[PDB]
């Protein structure tokens, strides 16, 4: 009927960090994951902090959205990059 998923990823520093800033819709905030960590990851990361749903999460670098299936670096996102955070919702706050 139902499910669920638990865990954390992180265990250690095993890339090379890259220190991206998150701009988020408020204020601004650095993020220090490894720079080969897919879209994804790096979403998780925010979704860590955040506290919102990876699932909702959406990386855009440069204005251009990657997707969860696109390396940083690959993309292009560097060292010292700005990415602009994104917390989607089609529902609203109450109710899940």
């Amino acid at each position: 009927g139902s499910s669920g998923s638990s865990g954390v990823s992180g265990r250690e520093p095993s890339s090379r960090i890259i220190r991206v800033s998150v701009k988020t819709p408020q204020d601004c905030h650095e993020f220090f994951l490894a720079e080969n960590s897919n879209v994804r990851r790096f979403k998780k990361q925010i979704s860590k902090y955040l506290h919102c749903n990876a699932d909702r999460l959406v990386l855009i670098f440069t204005g251009k959205i990657l997707r969860d299936q696109d390396i940083l670096s690959q993309r292009g996102i560097l060292d010292g990059s700005t990415v602009h955070v994104v917390v989607r919702s089609h529902s609203g706050p109450s109710s899940g």
